[PDB]
């Protein structure tokens, strides 16, 4: 138990201060936050992205295993688990939302980089496994025996989508410290480049945490009757 | 046993291709091996890592649970273990070696980066794993107690190092391509660009099956007596 709490503390601790990172940078170091600046609109990507996609989507994969939780209902927990990952869909888009606008308002280049490939199988895979999740956990006609050889897949896929996102995560600072560090150059050391390596660690490090909690044996959510 | 097979072959499929796309990368695409060109040298960091850092790694993470090997020796099956992981850390370490050089004869920053802060961490991070995996596993005197919640650290430590190895080459792929594709720019959809985006899905492939392999526990060596 509390070897738990301490983990779960650490990693909420790490989880908020990359959003306060992710806040800082864009408020005190790039231009701020609009909808449209329009760099006003495109830092909303980051922001939203970490807030949602790694760090509310970090707390929603690890839901079912606050022991508080435990003889809570089944039902109830399915629905703060679904309920936490929709609300990083919908951020998500969101987030997708705004490069989209900031690109096609400035006749810039849309899904050539390795990071948007990847990016946008990570949101499309994260639909699909709402949607599925949806249908075949929460829902109640799906027979039992495809409850049975879904699961596997499922919590495989939460946990690769997650990682994934992570990696997508530190692809997009990368390109954008290397796109906007120009004059003072990233390569010269800038505080915005210290500061965003750290934020890229931090993100690192939750991950770190979130896979240690869901992989624990001794902290799956004790099986129904 | 036979979806194993068939899952242990995809794995091999894609990590060879991620190699043979590396190579023709460097060789077809930008300007080729050597050991002082001296992008030449620079070019042996991705091939390298690739091929022992994502590639070497990838299949010694899963040597114990070729089912060839179960009724194999222990003690043999580790060596094949710690083996096939100390040619993945010398490797890249002569990647390393190979920026590195190329950045100080070119007068270069070096380790400005998130992609070599990230990266340099799973190296060192890499060798203490080998090093310790190396006294406690494979040499004798290590109490048995030692050994038994040693276990849980090492195997998610190997699988949170290598998630981050793949997370650290898309990084470097993306700053690669964006430094290298100035014109034809990256964001004009170049043949390098999309080739090498399809190397990134490939070891994005890679990893997912080598993760899936790795957490069936249906797959796990036997326990021994
Ligand atoms: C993209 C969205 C989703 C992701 C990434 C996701 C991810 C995961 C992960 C990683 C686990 C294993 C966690 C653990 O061991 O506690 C899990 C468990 C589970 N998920 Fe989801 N999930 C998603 C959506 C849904 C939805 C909509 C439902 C519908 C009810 C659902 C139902 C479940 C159930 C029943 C479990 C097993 C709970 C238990 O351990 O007893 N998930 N999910
Ligand atoms: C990890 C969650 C993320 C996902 C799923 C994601 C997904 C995407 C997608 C789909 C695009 C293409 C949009 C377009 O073409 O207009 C994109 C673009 C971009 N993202 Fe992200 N992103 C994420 C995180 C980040 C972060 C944290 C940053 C850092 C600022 C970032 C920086 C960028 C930049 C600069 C672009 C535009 C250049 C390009 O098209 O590659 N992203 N992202
Ligand atoms: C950086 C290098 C290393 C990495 C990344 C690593 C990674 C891993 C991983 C991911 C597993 C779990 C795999 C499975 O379930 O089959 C594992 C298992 C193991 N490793 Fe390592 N390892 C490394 C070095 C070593 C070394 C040098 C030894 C020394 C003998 C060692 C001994 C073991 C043992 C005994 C197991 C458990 C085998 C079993 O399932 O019965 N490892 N390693
Ligand atoms: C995933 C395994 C990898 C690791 C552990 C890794 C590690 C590192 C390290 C430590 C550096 C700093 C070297 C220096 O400062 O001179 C670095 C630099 C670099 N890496 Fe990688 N790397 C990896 C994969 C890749 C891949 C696949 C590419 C694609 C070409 C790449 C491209 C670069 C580039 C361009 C630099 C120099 C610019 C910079 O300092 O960030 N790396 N890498």
């Amino acid at each position: 138990y509390w070897r738990f709490l301490a983990l779960l503390g650490s990693a909420l601790l790490v989880g908020f201060l990359s959003v306060i990172f992710a806040l800082v940078w864009v408020l005190h170091y790039r231009e701020g936050l609009g909808w449209d600046g329009s760099a006003l609109e495109f830092n909303w990507h980051p922001v939203l992205m970490v807030t949602g996609f790694v760090f509310i989507q970090g707390i929603a994969i690890i839901v079912y295993r606050l022991p508080w939780t435990w003889k809570c209902s089944k039902l109830l927990m399915k629905s703060i688990h679904a309920g936490l990952n929709a609300v990083a869909a919908i951020l998500a888009i969101i987030s997708v939302v705004a490069v989209f606008e900031n690109h096609n308002v400035n006749n810039i280049a849309n899904m050539y980089s390795l990071h948007s490939w990847v990016g946008l199988i990570a949101v499309i895979c994260y639909l699909l496994q709402l949607l599925s999740g949806f249908s075949v956990f929460l829902l109640p006609w799906a027979p039992l025996s495809l409850r049975a050889f879904l699961m596997p897949i499922h919590v495989y896929s939460g946990i690769v989508i997650f990682g994934t996102v992570i990696a997508t995560a530190l692809m997009g600072l990368t390109e954008k410290l290397i796109f906007s560090l120009r004059d003072p150059a990233y390569s010269t050391f800038p505080p915005e480049g210290v500061f965003v390596n750290t934020l890229g660690l931090l993100i690192l490090v939750f991950g770190a945490l979130i896979f240690w909690i869901v992989t624990r044996p001794q902290w799956k959510r004790p099986k129904e009757p």
